[PDB]
């Protein structure tokens, strides 16, 4: 009985397995664009994707994921709010059963059809699982999508999604670009949150992007073909693996932009 995104186990019962779940600077958040204060000290975001080494991608259960080789510094975000260089270990997204739903943030209550989130952890704690452990571990880069155009950049991952239908399956995903998952314009909001999946750490400096980017419609229905369920289980397609906005209770967005 572990937890996912169904009735019975979804994110109103996380809390009973990580009590963090009700905890002070929990992630998602709804971004009040009115009450987000801009920042004019905020840097803008450094992103240096040039020397990406993309390895795998894996259907895990819940979503998939995109990997990167982590183990030196080619892949980096600083700037913006952050102190020092955060490495990409990989991304991944949330998405919707409908295009009217999915993202993980909302603005001004507005719900996006999916959510980016390219997943980096501070250099100086030396790996991963020391990252998340500290309150400025992480920094997630969130990009929202909304169904319009398609993104060419996408299509590489929407075209793999077929070898890897059922959790647990990996395929290999080398000399994939992630640059290509960018909006033009870097503006952003940005606060302190969480994972937003248990173990639910308080581990996020959150970075969201204002503009999103724009994906097709089929390619969004490549997304909802993928499955929760390993092979030779009965289908549960892979469908609203978002979890809703939580308090902002004592947190300030801010704006690196207006
Ligand atoms: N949504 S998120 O960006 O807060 C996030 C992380 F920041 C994060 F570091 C990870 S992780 O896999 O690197 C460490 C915690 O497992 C996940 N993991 C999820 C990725 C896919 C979303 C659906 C849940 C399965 C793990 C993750 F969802
Ligand atoms: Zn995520």
């Amino acid at each position: 009985h572990h937890w996912g995104y169904g009735k019975h186990n979804g994110p109103e019962h996380w809390h009973k397995d990580f009590p963090i779940a009700k905890g002070e600077r929990q992630s998602p958040v709804d971004i009040d664009t009115h009450t987000a204060k801009y920042d004019p000290s905020l840097k803008p975001l450094s992103v240096s994707y040039d020397q990406a080494t993309s390895l795998r991608i894996l259907n895990n259960g819940h979503a998939f994921n995109v990997e990167f080789d982590d183990s030196q510094d080619k892949a980096v975000l600083k700037g913006g709010p952050l102190d020092g260089t955060y490495r990409l270990i990989q991304f991944h997204f949330h998405w919707g059963s409908l295009d009217g739903q999915g993202s993980e943030h909302t603005v001004d209550k507005k719900k996006y059809a999916a959510e980016l989130h390219l997943v980096h952890w501070n250099t100086k704690y030396g790996d991963f699982g020391k990252a998340v452990q500290q309150p400025d571990g992480l920094a997630v880069l969130g990009i929202f999508l909304k169904v319009g155009s398609a993104k060419p950049g996408l299509q590489k991952v929407v075209d793999v999604l077929d070898s890897i239908k059922t959790k647990g399956k990996s395929a290999d995903f080398t000399n994939f670009d992630p640059r290509g998952l960018l909006p033009e314009s870097l503006d952003y909001w940005t606060y302190p949150g969480s994972l937003t999946v248990p173990p639910l750490l308080e581990c996020v400096t959150w970075i969201v992007l204002k503009e999103p980017i724009s994906v097709s419609s089929e390619q969004v229905l490549k997304f909802r073909k993928l499955n929760f369920n390993g092979e030779g289980e009965p289908e549960e397609l892979m469908v609203d693996n978002w979890r809703p906005a939580q308090p902002l209770k004592n947190r300030q967005i801010k704006a690196s932009f207006k």
